[PDB]
């Protein structure tokens, strides 16, 4: 089963809760050391110390991913611990609707946290999954890049160009052996609503961090060692 | 013939050569009153004053579409001149193949150029064209929001980005009466060549004059009832 990654360094952002801690820690049962950090040290290091005690290899950080300051400590962070980078989940983000009327301070900000630090974060791994034979990025969208909503201006326009950037370094990062794709979740569970948004959710289920985790797994593994540029919508089936 | 742009005033940037001065003179012809915007107050001056010789309205003004001071300059002289907005063609940007290495800097002046300026600009024309009784947006885009190549690593992720601001702010304006729609163009006529044709099965590149008729349509009430909405004018193929 190339579904181990078992020979790996794994850079997790965001993976104090949620979908990067479910990463952080199956990871971390494949085989992987990871790097879990966080805006949060304490939440970080929680999840590290609970990877280490399940077994596995595991350090904590905080990184604001829009620091470069945090993003250069992350990076020679897993260099000095671990020798070298080989997968890098970009989990870290956030952002949501803000009316179109906003502030422009708002919709920089938007593009700052969704995509210029994983573009850069990014940039400063490719060179070390180089010598360490490729390695394999994965950032986590939403399914507000492919849909069109109201108070979207903002966290739409930076998922979408999250995955046209995953598409198009796919080319540029390619020849160093490094494949980009991408994750797009939907509904997760961290109520007649609730139902009423099942309704168009074809499986008649929300989905576990598990799920993403699962498919993060997926795409990072060498099981996926042909696949890259590639937007994966995890969505049981629907919007 | 609903093709017309009678009672309209479209302010139209980068306007003095290719693209923008075409749609300039193509909308002038229509009807509208132009406010012709450029970087270089020379080029936007002669545009419009051949537009006032061939027996339009038009206006010239210098205009870096990132500098919010030329913005408010351009929507006030929009206002003074015709007393409305009912036309933003943002067909200012640019930008092009940079390394995947390359400086964060870079990156991010193609989303203040290719992005930030055009949502500002939407931005400030919508009240004026919610006041007027609406109008039409038209985002230059280009057809690197679509494709997938090396070194495109900005400039596709800004022109993607445009593509679903498009999509999505359709929504937010929608309500006052205004379209948002964009054009992506392929190869502009200004054994590579034969590359090119050997991909547009037309075989033939496209005047300026293409993309002027596609935005005159587009920002037209012919199109009353077409919004969020990216048309890709390459003759069929990609260059």
């Amino acid at each position: 089963s190339p579904f181990h990654l078992n020979d790996a360094v794994a850079i997790v952002t965001g993976a104090a809760a949620g979908i990067g801690r479910a990463i952080a820690g199956t990871f971390a049962k494949a085989g992987a050391s990871v790097v879990v950090t966080d805006l949060k040290s304490e939440g970080a290091e929680a999840v590290a110390a609970a990877i280490r005690q399940a077994g596995g290899k595991a350090i904590g950080l905080e990184c604001n991913v829009t620091d470069e300051q945090h993003r250069e400590a992350v990076i020679k962070a897993a260099l000095d611990q671990f020798g070298k980078i080989t997968v890098l989940v970009n989990n870290a983000g956030g952002g949501g609707p803000k009316p179109f009327d906003m502030p422009m301070s708002d919709f920089e900000w938007a593009f700052k946290l969704n995509l210029f630090s994983l573009f850069r974060l990014s940039q400063l791994a490719a060179p070390h999954m180089q010598k360490a034979g490729g390695g394999a990025i994965l950032n986590i969208s939403s399914m507000a890049g492919e849909n069109t909503n109201v108070r979207m201006a903002s966290y739409g326009s930076s998922k979408a160009a999250v995955n046209h950037l995953t598409r198009n370094i796919a080319f540029d990062v390619g020849p160093m052996g490094i494949r980009v794709n991408a994750i797009a979740p939907g509904a997760i569970k961290t109520p007649e609503i609730e139902r009423a948004m099942l309704k168009h959710t074809p499986l008649g289920r929300l989905g576990e961090a598990q799920d993403i985790a699962n498919a993060a797994l997926f795409l990072c593994s060498p099981a996926a060692a042909w696949i890259s540029g590639q937007v994966l919508t995890v969505s049981g089936g629907g919007v």
